[PDB]
């Protein structure tokens, strides 16, 4: 197996063992034993636990960031269209259980762990991408000026999070989106 | 010294560790050193390592749901006054530092086990609470009916979790109060 297969399966395997038990619980040597591969092979690209941890989290971040760049879409795309985009792909996402949403949201409220500095920093960029958008909104008169567009960044946030919550205990995408876009229509008021 | 004081200094030290290393990361043992009793008395107490986690997230819960209950204060208390209490307590949660409100949050995103399916029946009513509290002020012309009680209580859900997130990031109670109140704020017209 080539290098960057291995590897990629090594962090894929990972990711998994995060969504099921938790962020950084399972040992190199689990890994190695979902992969059929010695535990030699995976210190090999991972030299310490640490760094599997924070390469998992790396592209867990990009996921996350890549998920809402794609739903901005070309330049001009309308805020309620960009917003629609956001909660239907989560709730999507939900829907079919991604371990990259189970475990950046476990990261989201791992506040006394050493990677909680990595999740505060690491999505500034899409607190600034979701602000960013709301600023387009506000210009556009596609929604009022009542709140900073970071404030409106981080209420999106927390539709997100309930929205996150609701879909887990109820996987339907009609009665979920039906939600989503209760909140989304009220937010643009 | 007494059984059930023994029991509580036990789930006491099980939530201290659980809020630093997370849920579940602390064994029978480990809890027993903390404590300095025997290994057998855990298990006397906890027969299993999942019979000590459900009890400590019982507890985590309790301390939700009553300091839910206490901002709802004496029957008519505005619904103003009871979302600032809300928000403005759960700040002060995080500036104290408490372990409850920290494991609180981790067991809502730990979608797991018997553990989330425990924090999604334990919790429902809180969820109830917050219901009742918006349907009050609804009636009362508090805040418009543009959208049912229950979906504002789940909204007022999102922004304690944005505020406990921002709150753990600046810890300025008078910087976080104006965010709190603008969020409130907000919310009241919606």
């Amino acid at each position: 197996l080539s290098p960057e297969k291995r590897k990629q399966q090594l962090l894929d395997y990972a990711l998994d063992v995060f969504a099921r038990r938790g962020i950084g619980r399972a040992g190199h040597a689990d890994i190695a034993e979902m992969a059929n591969v010695s535990v030699a092979t995976v210190f090999n690209y991972f030299p310490t636990r640490e760094a599997l941890v924070e390469q998992v989290l790396t592209q867990v971040e990009n996921r996350f960031s890549t998920m809402l760049q794609t739903c901005m879409g070309n330049p001009g795309k309308p805020l309620l269209l960009r917003l629609n985009c956001i909660t239907h792909n989560l709730i999507d996402a939900v829907i079919e259980q991604q371990d990259w949403l189970k475990v950046w949201f476990e990261w989201s409220t791992s506040i006394r762990d050493e990677i909680w500095p990595q999740f505060t920093h690491d999505n500034r960029k899409s607190l600034e991408c979701l602000t960013e958008m709301f600023a387009e909104g506000l210009e556009k008169q596609e929604i009022t000026t009542q709140q900073p567009a970071d404030k409106l960044a981080w209420q999106l946030y927390g539709i997100c999070y309930v929205l996150y919550l609701q879909a887990n205990l109820n996987p339907d995408q009609e009665q979920m989106r039906e939600l989503a876009d209760g909140y989304v229509t009220g937010l643009l008021g």
